[PDB]
């Protein structure tokens, strides 16, 4: 039914890890894989990238990876690249179940100009691009872990977890499912309700789509699953399709959720926030309540959880 994972004393830690591997001295880990997460008609690459980081950088669900890619700092001659940080794609027990691997969900930064479409390798982004170039067996500077906004908490096996995401933010999101749903883990059994909701550009640029829908069909009763595909749909305003249109058309039901308790995350790129936070004004509104009132209870009862760059 449930996949075994190990090892089993990864659960025993009572807090995340952080800062084990500090920039100046990184842990050099080994590429297992990369590929390709999109299709043909998705604006950019987004890759899934598998690290071997042998035991040494263990984390918690939610929690994030840095990488420092090679070269020389462009602003700080002969000092090391910036970390860039990358939300942990995994569970703690890794895409191998064995707790030596973890996983991150990297969108390539291309550079267009604005007028020709002509490219520019010297503008693209540089680490997003040296991970989805990477292969099997390359050296990778890992840093961290780090973070704690997007722990998942654990404290109510049958809390209600509606998670929001856009591109890349699917990442903790996948750690998080599968820790509920796939993984055999004696000590957290979910019994709640985790609904995720994801907009990109089009069918092609889905994430993970497959894994997402097979929770339909294995827990029907703890897991529900809306898409927004924003070139391909349009809202009921004539915009395009957006995750809080999705989001408004299940307000009522949303809203109640939150009322009772629900915790709702959000993750991905800041763009996302602002039309989020339009839309729960006005569904606020329609419902006689105040958003701001609303969000300001959430964030005072622990229920709101953004990560977002
Ligand atoms: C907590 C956290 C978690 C994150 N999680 C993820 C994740 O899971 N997945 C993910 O994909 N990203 C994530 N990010 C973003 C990520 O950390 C990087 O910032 C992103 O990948 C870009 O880094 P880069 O090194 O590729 O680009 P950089 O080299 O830092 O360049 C940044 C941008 O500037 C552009 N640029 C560079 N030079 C020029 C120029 N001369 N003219 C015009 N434009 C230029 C680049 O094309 C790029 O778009 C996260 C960020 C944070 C803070
Ligand atoms: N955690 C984050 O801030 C995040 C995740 C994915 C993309 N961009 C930012
Ligand atoms: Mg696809």
């Amino acid at each position: 039914s449930k996949v075994s994972v190990a090892p089993l004393h990864l659960e025993s830690a009572k807090e995340p890890p952080l800062n084990t591997y500090k920039p100046k001295e990184p842990f050099t880990a080994t590429i297992v894989s990369v590929e390709s997460l999109v299709g043909p008609k998705a604006p950019g690459e987004t890759c899934h990238i598998v690290i071997d980081h042998g035991g040494n950088v263990p984390y918690w669900e939610g929690q994030s990876y840095g990488v420092i890619p090679p070269g020389e700092n462009p602003k700080k001659p002969g000092a090391p690249q910036n970390v860039r940080l990358y939300s942990i794609a995994s569970t703690r027990y890794g895409d191998n179940f064995d707790g030596r691997t973890g996983s991150l969900c990297v969108r390539r930064a291309v550079y267009y100009d604005p007028e020709t479409g002509k490219e520019d390798p010297s503008k693209n982004g540089v680490c997003s691009n040296f991970l989805c170039n990477s292969k099997p067996g390359d050296k990778i500077q890992l840093t961290g872990p780090s973070g704690k906004i997007m722990l998942l908490p654990e404290e109510d096996p049958n809390a209600t977890h509606i998670m929001i995401a856009t591109g890349t933010g699917v990442a903790p999101f996948r750690g998080y499912l599968r820790r509920m749903f796939m993984e055999d883990v004696p000590n957290y059994r979910f019994g709640g309700l985790a609904w995720l909701f994801l907009g990109v550009a089009n069918s092609d640029s889905l994430l993970y789509d497959e894994e997402f829908t097979s929770y339909l069909k294995q827990y029907p009763d703890n897991f529900r699953y809306d898409k927004a595909l924003s070139r391909e749909q349009k809202n009921r305003s004539g915009g395009k399709m957006y995750v809080q249109d999705k989001i408004e058309e299940y307000s009522d039901e949303i809203f109640k959720l939150l009322d009772g308790g629900a915790h709702i995350y959000f993750c991905g790129l800041k763009g996302m926030m602002p039309g989020i936070q339009d839309t729960l004004k006005k569904v606020a509104e329609r419902r006689g309540e105040s958003w701001d009132q609303k969000l300001a209870q959430l964030k005072k009862n622990k229920q709101w959880h953004v990560e977002v760059a």
